[PDB]
């Protein structure tokens, strides 16, 4: 299984489907897709756990990806069994999802807390506590409950889009410091980060 913080389950949120891949919600999907491209990790049908995943090597570690493809409000159909089957601990995931509380270009790390009304990670804590790590990716609110999923359903416009790529690119430079164990740093390092 799992050893220590060293992180070694990397979860990437999203729905399933062209109409929704470049959507806000799909920025956890952004990050892993590219963070798997960045190290050659092959993100497989994984028809078992309702996902697509892979398993490689990040600097020297054994590391597997995971994006469910359950739609989002059923992540943890996904993401519970995989974690339990391969005995990894809530505090070695690391798990990649939209933010509707930070500006796009706005990336932190944050260990712990509850879902802060994202419908994916309401469906993963009650299971697995909240132990783990969460890559929060700003992509901004708009303004009512009610225009929730218009937001996050919806394709940023081309300068928010701009800024939470570069953030997500900042972000793949510290999973290194993520995978070893790093994570004070880690968290220091990606919070830091400022677009301009």
């Amino acid at each position: 299984g799992s050893h220590m913080s060293n992180i070694s389950l990397i979860v990437g949120l999203g729905n399933p489907g062209s109409e929704y891949a470049q959507t806000r919600h799909n920025a956890g999907f952004w990050f892993v897709e590219q963070l798997a491209d960045k190290y050659g990790i092959t993100l497989k049908n994984d028809p078992k756990f309702h996902g697509i995943s892979g398993r490689g090597n990040i600097e020297g570690h054994d590391v597997r990806l995971l994006l469910p493809m359950t739609y989002m409000n059923r992540s943890g159909q996904s993401v519970v069994p995989f974690s339990k089957f391969y005995q990894i601990a809530p505090e070695a995931i690391l798990i990649a999802h939209d933010e509707l509380d930070m500006n796009p270009g706005v990336i932190r790390l944050k260990t712990g807390g509850g879902h802060g009304g994202h419908n994916g990670l309401r469906d993963i804590v009650p299971h697995i506590g909240p132990n783990f790590h969460r890559l929060r990716i700003g992509i901004g609110h708009p303004g009512s409950k009610e225009r929730v999923s218009g937001h996050v359903l919806g394709k940023a416009p081309s300068n928010e889009q701009s800024l939470m790529d570069g953030a997500i690119d900042h972000a793949l430079s510290k999973v290194k410091l993520l995978v070893q164990g790093q994570v004070p740093q880690a968290m220091n390092q990606i919070n830091a980060y400022k677009p301009a």
